[PDB]
């Protein structure tokens, strides 16, 4: 199909957070479906659509590892991570803002996966 690109911008992508404090997370993990059960770790690119796209080409992407893409320009992000000793909601999260490259993994020149483990950090 073409949805994987429309659910990498569901799970990923906010152009234009307000706050970017715990309480964005949690309201934004919610508001895109990701609480059910509460997903462990989530990081939210900002900025414009075109800037993340590009990464699937030359004009903004490295080849990387075995399946991957690296961004050359720096994105402002979000990462919302679970709190608490459940799975389940409610989800609390802590938020850390952050200024640095994405990988992603593209098809079709659209990106279809962020990689979660640069975050993890």
């Amino acid at each position: 199909d073409n949805s994987r690109y429309t659910h990498f911008l569901t799970q990923h992508y906010d152009a234009k957070p307000q706050g970017r404090d715990d309480r964005y997370c949690e309201s934004i993990m919610r508001r895109r479906g990701l609480t059910s059960p509460c997903k462990d770790i989530n990081t939210f690119v900002h900025g414009n659509k075109r800037s993340i796209k590009a990464i699937c080409e030359n004009k903004n992407g490295n080849p990387h590892r075995q399946n991957l893409r690296i961004s050359k320009s720096s994105f402002q992000v979000t990462t919302c991570k679970l709190h608490g000793g459940s799975p389940w909601p409610p989800c609390q999260y802590r938020a850390t803002a952050g200024f640095r490259n994405v990988v992603v993994a593209c098809e079709n020149g659209l990106p279809v996966h962020l990689d979660q483990s640069i975050f993890r950090r």
